[PDB]
């Protein structure tokens, strides 16, 4: 899927480049520059305003999603989320930090469910995805002659196509209206439809109409931006029609920005009618104003919020797994783009002639080549920054500033140097955000980033051909070292960048295979047990069963237990140790998973570590509820119906002759345990009955008039914060209150030693819930972490099987 | 002492500046530049060669010290040490990284004693310090007329002065030869002299003569360097005489480089005879070639060795407390100097006229001012880098590269930008060397660094006056913003730098006083005990006595116990916890000590942490020996006279009716303990007898036929690595073998539980040594850490009193 989808997009981009080259054959860069300069100031200020209007309409797009999913949020929060998600989706879609991710990051602070957000994003996407053809047909129906002229098709054909589209639209609307279940409504604005297999959620009539108006206003404003930039204006209907088609074509192409394809379509539509140069200039200004500008605004906004949050709340925020690393990766990538493009384009003559005196002539050529290499390194270090490396942050901070220096020593291009330096400032300001002390060579291969790198290099070479089209091909251009000669510098640069990218890509591809997963040995198990003791978490006990492999921190202070199942690696709980060790461990696991081409999954995680999973790109699903009784409040001289039932149970148990005794680890009656375990059997998160496992923990045994009837090992630490029990077996013939006596006896015993809390157990998603509730415990949600895209049930079913 | 010595040096520098200003009044920068250009290539290549010759002779200087102190080292090591110590001493003497420090760092890897190195340095210093006047007199005796003309004094006066000096020299030599103790000789080349109070160590005749030849060749080569640079050459005798005097005057002035004063004296000597401009040019080239160049070579050498050591030995080196932070602090300081000086000097007209087109005219003035501020910040962040901060490393890495950018946007001064960038490269390459995550605002005030900052600012202003001496004073110069106007830019720069330095200096001086030292409370004590348990070191037990204050790491994982005594804070042992926590703690202590204006001292430290103390500027003295028995090798069925004596003791003890029993912490007979403690009493590193202290540890009591006779608390951890005993009391009336039975019983008991090692105790600097040796233990040295300068006995005596 991943390589196929990459290759498909890459080829589509490549084709669109070739199309644009063969379409702008007549135009030379001089003409284009003149066309760009031609545009009047009121037109620019108009487009700059229509951008704002069109982005304010995109807030309503988020409002419709909020209403559909039934999410109550503050208006300031909804606005911020809407703007930032749309801005960053539209520009760098699906490559870095998609709109969904930005929604899910921003809205998880308010404590909205992952399913709700997911639904919001899906609605926001499919809204445009399904309302695009309808608006295209509606626009086509106005002035068929103009539309036919634009598309270069017969009037009859486009007419019947429009009629066929609107007929299919109303037909589907009627069909879903037929299967409308009454009564139940998940939200005020939501219908449920029943087909037979699954119940699907569709918008209501009012919401559907309101979003369709919103979509209409959105695409209108978007098209108007591009309309104002054109000196000569074709009929609005046809223009809008083609814009819609082009937008569609760009989105389907799965090209990050829609660049290459969108421009190809517009140019093909109005190659002759509007000319090439004025259109190309309008397209560039459109892309700079409507895509690039908002993205940079969003980048700065979210950086600002992150910095403000860090400054205000200093103590609570410890590890910093916020919203800086992804933005900085984006800005760094853009920087590398800016370096590579500059390297392709020839310098200004005036700047070169001034510089020629100050700097030696060969240094310029050297500077230029190195600056091109640095550009490619900046492309590939985006991934590093994304994964919160510290090495990557150090290297990138150096390169961005060296690159900014060479940008002044290549042709005194201060516009480049300014941006590179500004980026390097922001990168240095967020120093804490990059903590991981891992090796850069250990970063996994990422097809996507390499794909994007190749695309950018392609676009640089395209720009090289288009810029240096006034020089004849010659073999002597390669060696030609002189000031005025721009084309040699570009050629050298392009070759150097192409070789360096190829080298690094091949080096990453051909690397030593990772070691296979093995079970832990005696030493590892002992270390794991040591870690568990010197910690708060007693749930770590299931590490010692020697059934699931162990990932150890470099400091051997904290560890994480995981097991491979099919194509997905599952981690049993949160990592065991201090917070700073936990974050590094969660990343370490993600790295490992990626190396082995497996989905990372975290089973039964607490709420406190959720943002660390959100970082590495997981989503929290409500798995179950975990009960824990607080022994400080709980006392044997308290009131409450359940409490009176418990004391009655305890008193009867004592009178009947039930005795509970605790055996230290090692000194256990293995014969009696084996007997009861066999009796219970006759009649991953489980805990085996191997003696080795049992000798680690102290076992509480209850006896009924002397004979051993039931037992339950106890997970403990050296601290007296929390205590839990994993394995717990009872004899089928035992009295019904015997298990409850054992259970309450445990609670009282831990009260005696003075443990703050006592972990009862988890209920997923009836009897177990009631039984746990009968002790009057404290409930706490337990989550499941799965990749964000689409893996809701497959992973849960697979884990349930395991 | 510190403020007085600072003010004295600062005033001497100030005066020497004023002297040089009033002496080079006639010369304008044009004439000076012409004088510098005048010097021929053979003269430069001659001076560059005579520098090398003179530095090769400085190796023999180290050789004489090695022989005197009696230190056997490899020739490569001695060479490296000699070169680097002399190079860095001569340039940045006593301000940053003195020659002594560099010797003591480089030679402590081979495992040479601190007393030996100290002696080596003292000899190397005093050699020149005492051989300078003798050579001055010897030179004076040759051609009195020329010497008299040079000094502008009567021939008779200089003659009798020379005669008086040589008479005093031979008189002192005879006087020390009189009190020559025969027989004993610490080294082959060393005499001991007895005056009555203390025995002093003087060189032998052969060594004295050889070093005096070495000193003669050294100063000759040094003077020759400056001789070749002069076009017209005065008589060698007189010239050498004045050079000697000037060198002396510079050294006594305690000016880091000898700059200001040395030049003043030379200029005053040959103001009229040789002219000002040619002499000034010779002096500049001398300073650049003989001082600055070697320093930069040494800086690079030692950086290279550090990098090579890091690359080769990756695993053993963990925390990196090597030789990078001091060098980088030096290079950063030099960078800031280079920025400030450039800012004072006016730009080249050609470069300004080229730049005037590219850059807006006001930007140049802005760039120039900011670059001057950045220069002053680079001055003050040297201290930060020195103290291995990470904040300081991040900030400095940014500033050096921004400063390098502004250096190209001020007057396109690429020579500056190259150096700043090269420094910023090296600083980024040694990223690990700066680990401390402390706040920059928390750095203590340092009079020395501020003193050096003020000096540099002074020298910048001096350069400003001397460079812009072709412009008349006017009030309108401040506001004058134009390209060609250089003097306004310099004036603004100088003012901006002066205000920023004043502001920061005052801000550091006026700061909230540090909190006073308090005793630990119940919570702190409990935390300390927790830390001790989850650790290897059982010696941490004496923390719990609640007698000495506790410094806790930010992570509350490791801590360090210290107590103030008079004017020196003593830390009781190494910090307790992991290595990474230990380094930060040792620094944290140094910070604290500096805040309270107290000498840091570390009492009883192990060898493994020595380099962490060496970093913060301490020296290890051999305090005593600590015995520890290894229970793995030791067994009850072994052979050896001492072992047979032990088993005989054990068997007799058992037969007599001595019984040893171990009581858990809390469950102890306090009555019996109090009784025995009182009986023993009747008849900081001590351990009190307060019940609170005793309830923490398990007490071993021995009984003689039922009655309690002796006891000894046991320091333990949860691990079974090491065990120790602090407090140990016996009844006066007890049998002589009873204490030995208790002692051997402990050893056997710990064998039973299976503890690897068992700490016996320390003997400082007779009976105790024999008693410990009778168990056949393993000896390990125990050190004392005291400030490097001169605090050998005062601290030890003060600690002994406490
Ligand atoms: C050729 C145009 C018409 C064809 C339309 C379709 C083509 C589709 C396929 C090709 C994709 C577009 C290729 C062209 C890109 C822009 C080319 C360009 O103009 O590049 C300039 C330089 O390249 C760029 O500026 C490209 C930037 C593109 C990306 C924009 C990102 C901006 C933000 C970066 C991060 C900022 C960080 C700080 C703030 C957070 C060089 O021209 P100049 O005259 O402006 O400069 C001359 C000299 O070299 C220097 O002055
Ligand atoms: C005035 C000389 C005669 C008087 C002698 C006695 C005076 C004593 C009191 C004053 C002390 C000396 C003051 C003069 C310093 C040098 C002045 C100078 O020439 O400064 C130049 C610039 O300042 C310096 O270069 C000063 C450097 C001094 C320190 C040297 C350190 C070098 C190493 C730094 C670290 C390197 C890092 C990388 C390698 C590890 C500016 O002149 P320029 O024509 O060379 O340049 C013009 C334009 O501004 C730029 O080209």
């Amino acid at each position: 899927r991943q390589p196929i989808g990459l290759v498909f997009t890459l080829l589509l981009f490549g084709l669109a480049l070739v199309a644009c080259y063969h379409l702008l054959r007549e135009i030379d860069p001089g003409a284009l520059h003149d066309a760009i300069a031609d545009v009047p100031r009121p037109a620019l200020l108009g487009a700059l305003s229509a951008t704002a209007l069109g982005f304010v309409i995109l807030l309503g797009y988020e409002w419709s999603a909020s209403r559909f999913a039934g999410v109550t949020l503050p208006m300031r929060s909804l606005a911020t989320g809407g703007f930032s998600a749309f801005a960053i989706g539209n520009a760098v879609g699906l490559s870095l930090l998609s709109g969904g991710s930005v929604r899910y990051r921003l809205y998880s602070r308010h404590g909205i469910g992952a399913a709700e957000i997911a639904r919001m994003t899906l609605f926001a996407s499919l809204s445009l995805g399904c309302a695009l053809p309808v608006l295209a047909a509606l626009a086509a129906l106005c002035d068929l002659d103009d539309a036919a002229s634009a598309l270069h098709l017969p009037r009859a054909l486009v007419a019947v196509i429009a009629i066929a589209v609107l007929s299919l639209a109303v037909g589907l609307v009627a069909f879903l209206a037929r299967h409308r279940l009454p009564g139940e409504r998940p939200s005020p604005d939501s219908l449920l439809v029943r087909l037979g297999r699954r119940s699907l959620r569709l918008p209501g009539l009012r919401l559907s109409l309101l979003q369709l108006l919103i979509t209409a206003l959105d695409v209108a404003a978007a098209a108007t931006v591009l309309y104002l930039l054109l000196p000569e204006t074709p009929p609005f209907a046809a223009f809008l029609l083609v814009y819609l088609l082009a937008l569609a074509a760009g989105v389907l192409s799965h090209v990050p920005g829609g660049v290459g394809v969108f421009e190809a379509v517009l140019l093909a539509a109005f190659a002759g009618q509007l000319g090439a140069a004025p259109l190309a200039a309008a397209l560039l200004l459109y892309r700079l104003i409507y895509v690039v500008l908002p993205l940079l605004l969003a980048c700065l906004l979210l950086l600002f919020l992150e910095a403000r949050r860090l400054w205000v709340t200093r103590q609570a925020i410890r590890v910093a797994s916020g919203f800086a690393a992804p933005i900085l990766a984006i800005l760094v990538f853009l920087s590398g783009v800016v370096l590579l493009f500059s390297g392709a384009t020839p310098a200004i003559d005036t700047r070169l002639e001034h510089l020629g005196f100050l700097i030696p002539h060969r240094l310029i050529d050297a500077s230029h080549l190195v600056a091109s290499l640095i550009g490619v390194l900046c492309l590939l270090l985006a991934q590093g920054l994304r994964r919160r490396l510290s090495a990557a942050w150090a290297l990138t901070l150096v390169l961005l500033l060296v690159g900014a220096l060479l940008s002044l020593l290549k042709g005194f291009d201060w516009e480049e140097a300014s941006l590179l330096s500004l980026t390097a400032a922001l990168l240095a300001m967020f120093r804490r955000s990059f903590y991981r002390p891992s090796r850069l060579m250990e970063v996994p291969f990422s097809p996507l980033y390499v794909g994007a790198s190749i695309c950018v290099v392609g676009a640089s070479v395209w720009l090289l051909l288009f810029a240096n089209q006034d020089v004849h091909y010659s073999n002597q251009l390669w060696w030609q070292f002189a000031l005025d000669a721009d084309a040699p510098r570009a050629l050298r640069a392009a070759l150097g960048s192409c070789l360096l990218l190829l080298a690094l890509a091949l080096g990453w591809l051909l690397r030593a295979a990772p070691p296979a997963i093995r079970e832990p040995n005696a030493e590892e198990l002992q270390r794991a047990a040591r870690i568990i003791r010197h910690s708060d978490q007693p749930d770590g006990g299931l590490a010692l069963t020697g059934d699931k492999a162990l990932l150890f921190h470099e400091s051997d202070d904290a560890f994480l237990m995981y097991a491979r199942r099919g194509r997905s690696m599952i981690a049993l709980y949160d990592p065991i140790g201090p917070a700073m060790q936990r974050a590094e461990l969660i990343w370490q696991f993600r790295d490992l998973c990626d190396l082995h081409h497996a989905r990372p999954v975290f089973y039964q995680v607490r709420a406190e570590n959720l943002p660390f999973y959100m970082d590495i790109g997981l989503t929290a699903l409500k798995l179950g509820e975990e009960a824990r009784v607080d022994l400080l409040r709980f006392d044997l001289e308290n009131k409450g119906k359940e409490m009176k039932d418990l004391r009655y149970t305890w008193n009867r148990g004592q009178r009947d002759g039930l005795a509970l005794e605790f055996h230290e680890p090692g000194q256990a009656p293995l014969d009696e345990l084996k007997a009861i375990s066999d009796a219970w059997l006759g009649g991953f998160s489980l805990g085996r009955f191997t003696p080795a496992y049992l000798n680690f923990f102290r076992i509480a045994i209850v006896r009924h008039q002397g004979k051993p009837v039931a037992f339950a090992n106890l997970l403990e630490t050296d601290s007296r914060e929390l205590a839990s029990l994993d394995l717990m077996r009872v004899h089928p013939d035992a009295p019904k209150l015997t298990m409850e006596f054992l259970m309450l006896g445990l609670i009282l015993h831990y009260k005696a030693q003075g443990h703050a809390r006592f972990s009862l157990g988890m209920v997923p998603l009836q009897g177990l819930r009631r039984f746990k509730d009968k002790f009057q415990p404290d409930w706490e949600p337990r989550y499941l972490a799965v990749p964000a895209g689409l893996d809701p049930l497959v992973a849960l079913a697979d884990t349930a099987a395991l």
